[PDB]
C-alpha cells in the first residue's frame, strides 16, 4: 500500500536514495543482494544509478546540497549493511578513484572539507579523511599505503598556506606523481599559481567549492582529458603568474616614520574615554536558549550552499522550501542540544586599564597604571594617504602621555567543547547530515556568543551604552559604538596576537580552548578578539607594510624578522622568500 514500495527493488533503491529515505534501506539492499551474484554488484549498479539521478537533479537545480547530503546518508547505510557481505567474499569493489583529504597541520576547521568529501563519495570516489591538524608526513604516508590517486588539502587561516607549500615540497622531495588538490577559506587561485604550484611537478589545482571539485577530479582521472586539463591549468597558472607577476598598479609606500606622523588626528584633551564599569577577567556561559536569538542564520545557509539572506531566503522561489527544511532541522537540533545540555557554549571576557604607546597598546595591572602586565601589538597602514590617517588600531586608545584613563577588552568564546564528540558520534553512525549540522550549529553558537557578549559588554561590563536596544538586524549591521576586531582579519592581521588574548584571559584555563601552533583555536567553533570603545574606531585594513615596519615589529615582539615575514606574508609590500 505505497506506490514506490511496488516498484522493482532497483527503482526502489534509487527512489530511496533520491528522496533520502532510510526506513527500508536494509531490506531493499538485502533484496538487491540476492538479486545479484557478487555483493559489490549492488553498489556498482542500483546504488550508483541512484547517485547518478541525484547528481543529474543537482546539476539541473532541482535538488540542493542539504538533500544531496541526505541521499549520501541513505547510500552509506546501504554500504554499511553490505560491508559484511563484501568483506566475507572474494571481489572488493570498483570505485572511480581514491582521494586522501586532510585539514592541514596546525588547522582545525573542517566543515568545508567534510562537504567536499561527502560530495565526492556520492560520485563513487573513496575518500580517506585524515581529520584535522594533519602532519605532512601523515598525509604522504597514508597516500602511499593506500595508493591514492589524489591528495586534497584544506585550510582556513593564513598560516595554513605555508603548510600547503610545505606539503607540495615534501611531495616533490619523495617524488609523488598524483595531483595535489588545494582549497579552503584562505586559499586562492592566485596564491596557488604564484607560491604553491612551482614546488611540485605533479599537477597542483586550486578548487573553489565542492561542486567544482567533482568535475576537476573527473577531468584529472580521465584518460582522455587529464592531459588537456593539466596543460590548460598550467597555462592558466603561468598567466596568473605574469599578471600579478609585475605588481599591478600598486599605491606608493611610505616610511614607517611618515606613517606614524600621519596617525589618527584626534583631540585627546577634549575627550573622556568611557570608563569600564567592571575590570578584570570573568568566565562566562550562555544557554542555547539565550544565544539562539543572536544567531546570524545567513552564513549558515551559505555554508549549506543555499544563496540568500535570512529571513527572506525562506520565501525564495528557488531555494525557499529547502531553506525552510534546513532551518527546521537546525532548530530541532538546537532544541535537543539545549534540552539535553550536550553542547554547552562557553567563553571568557576581560576589561583592563590601558593606553597607547607608539603603535602598541600597553595593558596595566590596575588603575594606578604603574605595572604593565602585557602589551597588545599592532601594525600601521603604510601606503600613501590623501587626507586620511595611516590608521593603526592603537590609535583608538588614549595615548599614555594624554593622561587620559582608557581601557581595552578581550574575549574568547566557543559554541561548545562537545562539538568534536557530537560530530564523532554522527560520523560513527554514518550520518553526515547531522555531523555537518552540529558543527555548523556550534559555529553559529560561537558567533552568536561573540555578538551577545559584545552587547553585554557595551551595555554592562564596559557600560557605555546601557540604553542601546538593538534588533538582531541592527546588530548584524553594526549600529553601535565600538568594535570587536579579531586577530587574523585584515584589520589586525597578525595571527600570533591570539597568544596575548590567551595570556590576558587565561583562556585555556578558564574555558578549555586551546591554540594550535598556527594559532588556530580548538574547538573549530570559537571566536576571540578585542574590544575598543572609541566611536570613530573601525576595521581599517592594514594591507601592505614595508621592511621597516617588519623590523621594528620584530623588535617589539622579540621575534626574528624572518619569523615575522612568515606570519605577515599576505601583508608584505615586498617579496620576501
Ligand atoms: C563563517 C566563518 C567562520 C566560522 C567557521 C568558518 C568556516 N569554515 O566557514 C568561525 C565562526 C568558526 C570562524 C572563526 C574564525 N575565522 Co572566520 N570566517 C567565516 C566567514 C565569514 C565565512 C567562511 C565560509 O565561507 N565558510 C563556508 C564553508 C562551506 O566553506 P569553506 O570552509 O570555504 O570551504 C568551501 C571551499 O573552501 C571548498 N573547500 C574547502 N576545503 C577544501 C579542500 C579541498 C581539497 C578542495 C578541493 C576544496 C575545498 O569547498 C568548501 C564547500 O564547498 C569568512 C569570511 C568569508 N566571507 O569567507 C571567514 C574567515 C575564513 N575566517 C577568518 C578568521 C581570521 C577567523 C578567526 C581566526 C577569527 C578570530 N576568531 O580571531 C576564527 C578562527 C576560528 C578557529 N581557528 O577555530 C578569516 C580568515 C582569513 C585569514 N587567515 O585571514 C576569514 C577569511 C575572514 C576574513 N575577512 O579574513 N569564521
Amino acid at each position: 500500500q505505497a506506490e514506490w514500495r511496488s516498484w522493482e527493488v532497483n527503482k526502489r533503491l534509487e527512489y530511496s536514495l533520491v528522496k533520502g529515505i532510510t526506513e527500508f534501506i536494509e531490506q531493499d539492499t538485502e533484496e538487491a543482494r540476492q538479486q545479484a551474484t557478487r555483493p559489490c554488484e549492488v553498489i556498482e549498479g542500483p546504488l550508483m544509478d541512484g547517485m547518478n539521478v541525484v547528481g543529474d537533479l543537482f546539476g539541473e537545480g532541482k535538488m540542493f546540497l542539504p538533500q544531496v547530503v541526505k541521499s549520501a546518508r541513505v547510500m552509506k547505510q546501504a554500504v554499511a549493511y553490505l560491508e559484511p557481505f563484501i568483506e566475507a567474499s572474494k571481489e572488493q569493489c570498483k570505485t572511480n578513484g581514491k582521494m586522501v583529504i586532510a585539514t592541514v597541520k596546525g588547522d582545525v576547521h573542517d566543515i568545508g572539507k567534510n562537504i567536499v568529501g561527502v560530495v565526492l563519495q556520492c560520485n563513487n570516489y573513496e575518500i580517506v579523511d585524515l581529520g584535522v591538524m594533519v602532519p605532512a608526513e601523515k598525509i604522504l604516508r597514508t597516500a602511499k599505503e593506500v595508493n591514492a590517486d589524489l591528495i586534497g588539502l584544506s585550510g582556513l587561516i593564513t598560516p595554513s598556506l605555508d603548510e600547503m607549500v610545505n606539503v607540495a615540497k615534501e611531495m616533490e622531495r619523495q617524488g609523488f606523481t598524483i595531483p595535489l588538490l588545494i582549497g579552503g577559506a584562505t586559499t586562492s587561485k592566485a596564491h596557488t599559481a604564484v607560491k604553491i604550484e612551482q614546488n611540485y611537478s605533479g599537477p597542483t589545482v586550486y578548487v573553489q567549492n565542492a561542486s567544482r571539485t567533482v568535475g576537476v577530479v573527473a577531468a584529472l582521472l580521465s584518460d582522455t582529458q587529464r592531459d588537456d586539463f593539466v596543460a590548460r591549468t598550467r597555462k592558466e597558472y603561468e598567466t596568473v603568474r605574469i599578471q600579478h607577476g609585475r605588481k599591478k598598479p600598486r599605491t606608493p609606500p611610505v616610511t614607517l616614520e611618515a606613517a606614524r606622523d600621519n596617525d589618527f588626528a584626534f583631540d585627546w584633551q577634549a575627550y573622556t574615554p568611557p570608563v569600564a564599569h567592571r575590570l578584570g577577567v570573568q568566565e562566562v556561559e550562555a544557554s542555547i536558549e539565550t544565544l539562539r536569538n543572536y544567531i546570524d542564520w545567513t552564513p549558515f545557509f551559505m555554508t549549506w550552499s543555499l544563496a540568500g539572506k535570512y529571513p527572506r531566503i525562506l520565501e525564495d522561489e528557488v531555494v525557499g522550501v529547502e531553506a525552510q527544511r534546513l532551518f527546521k532541522d537546525a532548530n530541532d537540533m538546537l532544541d535537543k542540544l539545549s534540552a539535553e545540555k550536550t553542547l554547552n557554549p562557553r567563553g571568557v571576557v576581560g576589561l583592563f586599564p590601558a593606553n597607547r604607546v607608539g603603535d602598541d597598546i600597553e595593558i596595566y595591572r590596575d588603575e594606578t597604571r604603574t605595572h604593565v602586565i602585557n602589551v597588545s601589538h599592532h601594525l600601521r597602514q603604510q601606503t600613501e594617504k590623501t587626507g586620511f590617517a595611516n590608521y593603526c588600531l592603537a590609535d583608538f586608545v588614549a595615548p599614555k602621555l594624554s593622561g587620559k584613563a582608557d581601557y581595552i577588552g578581550a574575549f574568547a568564546v566557543t559554541g561548545g567543547l562537545e562539538e568534536d564528540a557530537l560530530a564523532d558520534a554522527f560520523e560513527a553512525q554514518h550520518d553526515d547530515y547531522n555531523k555537518i549540522m552540529v558543527k555548523a550549529l556550534a559555529d553559529r553558537l560561537a558567533e552568536a556568543f561573540a555578538e551577545y557578549l559584545h552587547e553585554r559588554v557595551r551595555k554592562v561590563y564596559w557600560g557605555y551604552a546601557p540604553n542601546e536596544n538593538l534588533s538582531n538586524e541592527e546588530l548584524i549591521r553594526e549600529n553601535y559604538q565600538g568594535i570587536r576586531p579579531a586577530p587574523g582579519y585584515p584589520a589586525c592581521p597578525e595571527h600570533t596576537e591570539k597568544a596575548t588574548i590567551w595570556e590576558l584571559l587565561e583562556v585555556e584555563k578558564h574555558t578549555g580552548m586551546k591554540l594550535t601552533e598556527s594559532f588556530a583555536m580548538w574547538p573549530g567553533a570559537s571566536v576571540s578578539g578585542w574590544y575598543f570603545s572609541h566611536p570613530d574606531s573601525k576595521y581599517y585594513a592594514v594591507a601592505q607594510i614595508q621592511r621597516d615596519q617588519v623590523e621594528d615589529y620584530a623588535r617589539r615582539k622579540g621575534m626574528s624578522v624572518t619569523e615575522v615575514e612568515r606570519w605577515l606574508a599576505p601583508n608584505l609590500g615586498y617579496d620576501a622568500d
